[PDB]
């Protein structure tokens, strides 16, 4: 079966239809998703409020071709995961990456998906680190992913997914399987789009998938290649016009819409702030 | 036993220490808090951030004599039951009275209290029908308190908080016991705060308990005197000036303080928004 | 002569093309602006940045249909003008209605206009109270208007401009011949839709006036209908839903639009807010 | 002659009164407040309102040894000369260093002397290359300054102002001798301050000067002492806790008072979004 949304998300992930949801056409989408669909937080920095409704999602992530983040993507593909039959919801969990003092609010959103009588949990919308695939919800057992190899853990009752670097874990996250609702999303998208502290203003971020174990980064204009999770190539775009057809061409960008869209000079007074 | 903070404590509370964590010790705490601590929301109209970290709470609530709401009052409380040695935790909830379309975040803060045996929830910052006595968490039990009736059902894990209205039962919010993180309530009060739509920045609230059911409030100019449940005389103060009296009067604010203070000049450009 | 834009600009005033510079076409060009063109804060309350590059305004103003304030209105009136031929440029004013205790900063935009070697102020973005033609330089004059009766007064080599209500003069607002800058009304319009205690964000407020000096007037849920200056009728809306059709109906707001439009569940929650 | 106020000003610039208004008494009070109150704008940073009342800005640059920027110092500033006996009043400009495109609007505060039949400009709120001594309102004439040559110059109406970069002239800011209110720089301090783009939102920036044309600079953690215009030393400090000892021993903040003091945890919040 295929509704409305589901057509044009395939047609953004450049995938064919899937109808029967399985452990392996999750494994597919998550990385066809990783791809496609950026991670970005420009619409935090120049200005401009996220709507999380099914519809803003789908206007701003498939047809204006732009990205977003944690709410965003993972909201967008839980919708799909959802349209497709799969039995999902999402999941707020606290990032605890920086290693701080005490625990962080519950900025980040991911799914959780019952597939074959097992429970994994997909997330695209991490940036930098995100899974490109389902994982089993396992303790110890180092779990294999097309960039990396992670490593969830049951502490108690939250469970606390972390990744393999420079030989040995890194939390990453940390979460539990208590329900959500939007409200809990729109607070979360709230604090992380205007909480004074909150690094998405410090900063533009872009983040998208390769098939081969590769990956692109841009950190202001500190553009990153990657290759089977190295360092390849890494160019300090020059100037804004430079970086606003980079963010076309390597990012694949939606800069035009009547919408979404945004003017090169709009980019320009983002990066001017630093 | 005495802390130096519960010293201050009691003192603002105008009542004699307790050192023995029992239903009875809490029963009048509540009632104490509830009638010398007022619930106020200025700090959010006039802009002034609102610190939550044990010290801001004592300064503010005990020192300058003044009030706060949720996060604020339940914040205060909660230390002094715990250093009177009873077993207490803050648990998030969400504010249900408009009868909302779609569940609204953790707003609320409240407290969960673990006295002989039981479990109780005492929560003096809700405002208007806050709780003045503590409750049993038990289903259908139409609970007693100096100021109401109420009732908590179970619908689930989660639980709904309701009190009596025209003989029928009327829902407050609802909550389940999960555990929560000072950042979740830094989060609920950024909410709060700054959240455009949310009520809290669109008027003044006061509300003020007194001992024998009655209470006292303010929304703006329109202050009202309560008795056994009862609207007994409803002024409409007539000026800024008049209104900065009212509140050192029938709340007893603190209004002057090197900190916490607020000229009389700054509450009438607060009012002058309306 | 006629531009692109002052093509859609006639066409959304349902007036007839005009290609010479002289004070009878201002006189109606600002009568037709009156009334097609609503005053309006809604990009204000539901939170949406107001982007004052024309262009921005001629989307918004004149593609979809919807309103704006003094930043928004006289800025694609001054365009208007300026196509047309005439000598304008902005100025900023003062707001001193509520008779503040200190001069409020430069919040309102107006028009200054050189017609047949004289000096005229034109400002259809004023509101409530806007002027509904073109006024005079000149000091004592009760200059006259199809909705009231105006005069201008001095005090220096700043100006100050006033209406005859109740029974007599009082001062509307003043303003001086400097020299304005965009980015003058860009702060003028950040100040107006985020300081805290701007009025603007804490009431809908809307305003269309009428051929024979009627005007229509909402403020929330009250609207209000006026003829020849005179309250004729006094409707108070029930229901967002109804308040939805009142805009379209009424004002002629377009409520739809792939960019400016907002759905009917969005004017909810920004009333809910009240 | 000398004021309550005057008294602690004195006394803040760990100098000797003076109560005749000359050249010379503008020429040390400058370089004076230069050394003593540092240019600082960490209430933009851990979220924290700025008044601009003369009791705020006494509390907070004299009381609380503490720093601010335009609208602090020269307001402080302004008023010590005006109780000295001179004649003075705030001027605004337009911040073009970075060379902008089109005019930015008014956002900083300077002020304009008439000391012996001639006109000044003193300015102490600039931060890095503020004037150390008054400058006569002349052009080409290019004046000179304790820690620099300046060039001022004409063009209209308007006055730019340059100081010897590289080898070269670069534009500073720029303004006119317009009247300004106070709430010109209410509003001047609301957009430095709240507007997303200002750059003041995005980093910690401190700046004291020293006698010998030296002066020291903080932007973050990189430190900078600096002697007869060189850069002697570049410190760039590793830690939360070392920065918080290096504000209180080289720019001597007074990080404690019971208003406008603030924690070292809390400088941490402040340094951790970047």
């Amino acid at each position: 079966h295929m509704t409305s949304f589901l057509h044009a998300y395939f047609t953004r992930l450049h995938c064919q239809p899937l109808g029967v949801p399985t452990v392996e056409a999750l494994r597919t989408l998550h990385l066809a998703h990783n791809c496609a669909i950026p991670f970005e937080n420009l619409d935090v920095l120049l200005p401009r409020e996220i709507q999380l409704d099914e519809t803003a999602l789908e206007e701003k992530l498939l047809y204006a071709r732009r990205g977003g983040y944690c709410f965003e993507l993972n909201g967008l593909f839980e919708r799909a995961l959802r349209d497709i039959g799969f039995n999902v919801r999402s999941l707020l969990g606290r990032v605890i990456l920086s290693h701080p003092a005490s625990l962080p609010p519950r900025t980040h959103r991911l799914l959780l998906v019952d597939v074959e009588d097992e429970q994994w949990i997909a997330d695209v919308g991490f940036g930098g680190q995100t899974l490109t695939a389902p994982l089993r919800l396992q303790a110890e057992i180092a779990q294999q992913t097309p960039h990396g190899e992670y490593r969830l853990m049951q502490e108690g009752s939250t469970w606390i997914l972390q990744f393999r670097h420079h030989e040995h874990w890194q939390s990453m996250y940390c979460f539990d399987l208590g329900v959500q609702q939007q409200s809990d999303h729109v607070m979360g998208n709230f604090w992380s789009a205007h909480w004074p502290q909150s690094h998405f203003r410090h900063h533009l971020l872009m983040c998208r998938h390769l098939p081969d174990g590769g990956k692109l980064t841009l950190t202001n204009f500190h553009f990153t290649r990657y290759h089977q999770g190295h360092a390849v190539e890494q160019v300090n775009v020059p100037d804004v016009p430079s970086l606003y057809q980079l963010l076309q061409q390597q990012f694949g960008l939606g800069v035009n819409d009547v919408k979404h869209g945004f003017t090169e000079a709009e980019l320009a007074a983002v990066m001017a702030a630093f």
